[PDB]
């Protein structure tokens, strides 16, 4: 049963762990269960803790619109005016880099070490420390974070936390609600791919998780969801 998840990771020729936490009892699944306590850079998963720090410290609001000042960007659906909310659904780095530069190293570091996120070191360039370090975080720590967030247990005003949670919805089929945020460091070797969220179950039960997997530049983004969906069905969470 833990044996069969090894089929999906064997077969997609990748190498990653699927951490799952349901009320403190944490259970690994995958085919390389050792990643669970290895630190990786967060990548665009850190977009969640960035939002909180921003919203909370009032460097923005869910309604501020971020204005695209012409420069060319990684994807094309990023060259447009957009709010934090939409910058979230799209992993749009230059927005949150602005936000980060608003927050500024000192605030940014102190709240990170306050939350105790990963090694809690961001070095100096306050606008890249989550894409190429020095910030790293192990998949275990990620699910516990996104756990606390889903239970509104994070050291932030609940109103903020609920707001962030409203950006992260990814599928609402069959009374099942799935939240989460993708990440992909294509710029380090080997590439790490993330996918950290939770299931709001019909009865309201909550099931956090943290897919970490080793990426290669040729795989489609929906490989991270191809895995997680059919995973959470074997574990029968859907």
């Amino acid at each position: 049963h833990n044996q069969v998840i090894h089929q999906y990771f064997d077969e997609k020729n990748t190498s990653g762990v699927l951490v799952i936490q349901t009320d403190k009892k944490i259970n690994l699944y995958g085919n390389a269960l050792s990643r669970a306590n290895t630190e990786y850079v967060p990548a665009s998963t850190f977009k969640m803790l960035n939002a909180l720090i921003g919203l909370e410290n009032q460097k923005t609001d869910i309604n501020e619109i971020f204005k695209w000042k012409g420069e060319k960007r990684s994807a094309t659906a990023w060259e447009k005016d957009m709010t934090l909310g939409e910058a979230m659904k799209l992993s749009a780095v230059p927005v949150y880099q602005e936000l980060a530069r608003r927050i500024g190293l000192d605030l940014m570091q102190k709240e990170v070490k306050r939350i105790g996120f990963g090694n809690a070191e961001i070095g100096q360039q306050v606008d890249n420390f989550w894409l190429v370090g020095p910030l790293k975080v192990t998949p275990i720590q990620e699910v516990e974070f996104v756990s606390q967030l889903a239970h509104t247990q994070l050291p932030f005003s609940e109103k903020v936390q609920a707001n962030v949670k409203n950006m992260l919805l990814l599928e609402e089929s069959n009374g099942y609600k799935i939240f989460g945020k993708t990440g992909w460091a294509a710029d380090i070797k080997p590439q790490v791919g993330w996918l950290t969220g939770w299931v709001e179950q019909p009865d309201g039960k909550i099931v956090a998780f943290a897919l970490n997997m080793e990426m290669r530049s040729e795989m489609p983004a929906s490989i991270r969801n191809e895995l997680l969906m059919k995973s959470l069905k074997q574990l029968n969470i859907i």
